[PDB]
């Protein structure tokens, strides 16, 4: 694996330090010692290709390291050259060390400031600690060294160099932990670009904006914002502000700033929704448009649902042609075949019915269908605020149908098994549209996070409790007859009463009229403890110590889920029912920027 | 008892002192009346021994204690002689109350500093409030006293010295509640050491480092680590360690460090296993060999779960040779004799999992029994971390298993009986497996919380609440026929209908066609408002109530029981399977000793 690797790496380079006395000399700093050596091979290299002015630097001995120099300048020029450490120069290590007259000492011998560590421990990745991209101007600024950084520009650094990933020094500061750090930096960098180096793209497609929304960066974002904001007025406590949308409303592009912030998977990114200027873009949005066609949308598929749910109740069904020889066969009726379905004045009704049904059923697919190659399946189905889950069981309801119509034309017996999980998958649906309200979209992300959490662990140890218990009432009853106690008669009905029986959903099996064996009653006495006193209790009680945990979460995921809607109905629907949002500049003489206002009270 | 003997041999010191004026005189530092005194017995002995000296020593009074020395030198060398101050010197009473210039007058006049305290008031007990050693040394360090400790090796007090448990000074260090002092004289001690006094074993086999693990003193653990860890470099806000895992990871012993840490009655022992080198030492044994290990034998165990099973589902049974004349019997089935129940085809494949059944039975004493042995039953049993209820049910489960076996071969009726045992524990132990899981474990931790906590005190108290009231149903319904309302037609039947009508999982008994007599419903109304208004919801909050004070220990006790997950499978299964964790020193010219490297950021 990568960690026993990278362990094994370490271990190499510090014996091979140990075992060569120049490598040595350079991490103790013993200055007499290292003349010895020096007086009179300069190109000695470390276990991943070092010199040992690599070495030097790592321990941050300038005076050895001015030594070696002294003896062997062109050192100074050496990347290190093996898979994790490729291309890291003495300079990388200088500057990572914050050795200020170690880099003006390496920067007067002409180490490249250009310079690119290549290998792969300076790659973005969850094998390593930090990421400051390749180049020591970027290992500079994430570092936080001012004065180092100004250095390096001095010595001619490329401040719009791209590392792997195409990923600038803004772009890298952006992904640092020291935020307010950061944004000193990004200022002093700023300055040194007089086609802005805010504008370069990642190899993901970001700029350095887009990219603080992904990141959840709020404290970046807000000071991005400081160059995107013109202060119209203050009077008294008031203020009027002029915001710049073209970064944020993200204007004609196939992958919008709002989209990459509601569908990035970092938990921060949703804190973006709440800046003030994304917040009151998007409660603008969600106010005039999003919540009456979200309404629209509503009360469109719920009508669509009861139009299935009567197609349903009307099914064409009639008297069985078969006899019940079988005392214990109760079916009466049978499917109409193809041929005889379709006579009367109600099955045509029925037919306009089955095929608004069928439609609606093409139309999920069409919808839905494009979005998971947009997307990609797995945030697509992943990300409860997209509606991932809801995503599955539309789908899974729309391929239901569309198999039900293929057993109607084909007169396959069954329709019942499609259609009694199509009603209650196209049902259960309905509660997609919850996130609309604010009364039921927090209560339907409760019910997901105790879906996938407290039922979860609950049905695992509840399942091992009724197998141990079904098959103990199973045993005890295979000697009595089954007409007198019907509920363990066979292994699969003992499976589904001990099941009710634990959820209290079927009474207590008793018949005063006869003896059941005395183990029943043992057996059902410590079921009725474990199962109903103990477990079932206990779920209400952990249910309840996470409601409480999870309510905070639970009403940022609604607040999310609902930008998620008004970004995905902006997106999907007719561009002419969703006018452009903010101020047109160009009504003002502003140019063809478009802007929303804010005013506020402080 | 010991408060009552301890309380009257201090009322019998104080009433010594007092009758004897010397004594008396030593105690109230009134120099004017012991100069009269000991110008005219100096060898008067209190109440355990102790000489006017000890007396002086204990009030801390210099001026007598220097008075009586020079009339008799001979009283600095002196023990006490009753058993609970048994050794007890005035050198280890002037070391308590810190008094170097006494501690000095002493020892000039040839206290011996290697005297031991041999009496029932120094040994490790609950009965004594403090626990230092024996030693005029070991008091001075757990004192605290830098300057008399000093001073007492000076003096040639030997530091080795080991006290009736075997504890050196640096044990009986470990055992002390103020940490951080204890840690700045324990390198005050080793400093005197120029093996290793950090190497004696005390009596139970346990070094320092042992102790500080059994013990959960986390600070002197991370204090012990700062010699067991070499700093490799730091790079920036990086660095890379090295750790000896020598004394951790306790190679070829059997009984390692992670075991004793584990099986520790300590609840502060699980600490050291958040320390950083336990902790990523028995994280990287559990991703790498624990968990996938414990999933193929929970998968194992299972698969006989189900084969047992399915030979229960097949139990030989053949129709009844006898009548049902009573009309209340309904037995129709009855068990085969051995030489009838392998026959058919179907007989051969059930022996074939009979014989694996008792298979496993055979092999689940064979791993079990030997660790009770060496754990200790009551230890082994009782500790949660451990698994303690499940091997009490484990071995239950095997037990009733050879029981059926031997049943089945002398055609003994009513297998039933140990079958249905064995279905319910033999499943109920599938939940074993569940501390595998970060899903299941903590759960499974609360299920047992509330068996041992909530679920006893509502059984105690719903059992007293169902003889009530069982007892005036029962006696509500003597004068009734049985054939209307049978719930409580004997008391047998009264008492479980009562249990399940608590539990609401049978009806309440009603039979419309009939007059029940006027006094159950009236009984009824009262059992219905306290029984499962009240007790059967107070239960739920109750459990409410314990469930978010427990859940910090329960995600602890989780952590913990992986840990000793780990240490039992490492113990257990063939060393092929568990290579020697970490990095061998050997590689690279360090040794035979073995390492852990962790790099962590700062
Ligand atoms: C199951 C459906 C069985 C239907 C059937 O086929 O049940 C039985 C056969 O299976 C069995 O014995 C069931 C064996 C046990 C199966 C356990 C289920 C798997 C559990 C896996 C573990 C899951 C949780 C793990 C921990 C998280 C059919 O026999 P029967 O009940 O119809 O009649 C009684 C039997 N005679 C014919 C002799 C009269
Ligand atoms: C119990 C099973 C009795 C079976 C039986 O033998 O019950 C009765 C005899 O015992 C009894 O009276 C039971 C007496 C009360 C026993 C109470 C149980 C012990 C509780 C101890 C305290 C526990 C909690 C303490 C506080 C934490 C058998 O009479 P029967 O009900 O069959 O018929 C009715 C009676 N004839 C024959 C006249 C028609
Ligand atoms: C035998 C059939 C009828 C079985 C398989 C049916 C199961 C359905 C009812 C289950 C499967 C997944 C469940 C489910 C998935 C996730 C969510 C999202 C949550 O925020 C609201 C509830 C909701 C929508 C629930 C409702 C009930 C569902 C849809
Ligand atoms: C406890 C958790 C794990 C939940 C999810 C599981 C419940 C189990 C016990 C349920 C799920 C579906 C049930 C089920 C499905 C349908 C049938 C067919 C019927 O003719 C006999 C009973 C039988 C075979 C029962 C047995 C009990 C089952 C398998
Ligand atoms: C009449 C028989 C069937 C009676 C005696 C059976 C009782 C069983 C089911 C009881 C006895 C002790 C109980 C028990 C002991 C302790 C634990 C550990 C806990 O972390 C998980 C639950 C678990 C495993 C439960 C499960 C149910 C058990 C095993
Ligand atoms: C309330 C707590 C204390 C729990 C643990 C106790 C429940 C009691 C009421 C249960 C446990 C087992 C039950 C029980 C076992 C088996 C039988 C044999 C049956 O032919 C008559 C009823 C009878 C005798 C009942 C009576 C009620 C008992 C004794």
């Amino acid at each position: 694996d990568w960690e026993q690797y990278r362990d094994r790496v370490n271990m190499l380079q510090q014996e091979r330090i140990r075992d060569s006395p120049l490598l040595q000399a350079a991490k103790e700093n013993d200055l007499r010692l290292l003349k010895i050596l020096l007086l009179n091979d300069f190109q000695q290299r470390g276990a991943v290709g070092e010199t040992a002015l690599h070495v030097a630097a790592l321990y941050d001995n300038l005076e050895a390291a001015t030594l070696l120099m002294e003896a062997a300048p062109e050192l100074a020029k050496e990347p290190a050259l093996c898979e994790p450490f490729v291309g890291q120069t003495a300079l990388h290590i200088a500057v990572m060390n914050q050795n200020l007259n170690l880099v003006r000492a390496l920067l007067a011998r002409g180490a490249s400031v250009s310079a690119r560590a290549t290998g792969a421990a300076f790659r973005r990745s969850p094998h390593n600690l930090i990421y400051y991209g390749e180049h020591p101007l970027s290992f500079a600024a994430c570092v936080g060294s001012e004065e180092i950084v100004r250095l390096l520009i001095e010595h001619g650094a490329d401040i719009r160099a791209q590392d792997s990933l195409g990923n600038t020094v803004l772009h890298i500061l952006i992904l640092q932990p020291n935020k307010t750090f950061a944004c000193q930096m990004y200022n002093l960098l700023l300055s040194y670009d007089e086609q802005s180096l805010e504008l370069v793209p990642n190899h993901q497609g970001l700029t350095p904006f887009k990219l603080a929304g992904v990141e959840g960066n709020t404290v970046m974002f807000q000071h991005l914002m400081q160059k995107r904001k013109h202060v119209q007025w203050t009077c008294g406590p008031l203020t009027s502000t002029l915001y710049d949308l073209t970064e944020i409303d993200s204007w004609g592009e196939e992958l919008s700033f709002l989209e990459l912030v509601v569908s990035s998977k970092k938990r921060e990114a949703r804190q973006i929704l709440e800046q003030t200027p994304v917040k009151e873009l998007v409660s603008f949005k969600w106010k005039k448009y999003g919540r009456p066609y979200f309404c629209v949308l509503a009360s469109l598929y719920i009508l669509y649902m009861i139009c299935f749910t009567t197609c349903c109740i009307y099914r064409p069904l009639k008297l069985r042609d078969d006899n019940r020889t079988d005392p214990r066969d109760i079916t009466i009726l049978q499917q109409k075949l193809l041929q005889e379905a379709y006579v009367t004045h109600q099955d045509n009704i029925r037919l306009v019915g089955e095929l608004v049904t069928v439609t609606g059923a093409v139309i999920i697919l069409l919808l839905e269908i494009p979005d998971i190659f947009r997307v990609g399946a797995s945030r697509y189905f992943g990300q409860t605020i997209l509606g991932g889950p809801f995503h599955v069981i539309i789908i899974t309801y729309a391929s239901l149908v569309l198999l039900t119509m293929v057993m109607r034309l084909t007169n396959m017996n069954g329709e019942v098994v499609p259609l009694s999980f199509a009603l209650v998958l196209g049902w259960c649906s309905v509660m997609y549209f919850a996130r609309g309200f604010q009364m039921l979209g927090p209560f339907t992300i409760m019910i997901q996070k105790m879906i996938f959490g407290d039922l979860m662990r609950f049905c695992w140890l509840m399942a091992v409790v009724i197998l141990g218990f079904a098959s103990a009432f199973h045993i005890t009853f295979q000697t009595e007859d089954p007409n007198n106690l019907g509920e363990f008669s066979d292994y699969p009905t003992a499976l589904f009463s001990t099941f009710e029986l634990f959820l209290t959903i079927i009474d207590g099996p008793a018949n005063y009229s006869v003896d059941l064996p005395f183990m029943y009653c043992i057996t059902y006495a410590a079921f009725a403890i474990i199962a109903t006193l103990l477990m079932l209790n206990l779920f209400i009680a952990m249910m309840g110590d996470t409601h409480w945990r999870v309510a905070q979460e639970r009403d940022e995921l609604w607040r999310a889920q609902v930008v998620a809607t008004t970004v995905m109905l902006e997106r999907k629907m007719p561009r002419f029912l969703w006018p452009r949002s903010g101020i047109c500049g160009y009504e003002y003489g502003l140019g063809d920027r478009w802007f929303l206002r804010v005013e506020n009270h402080h």
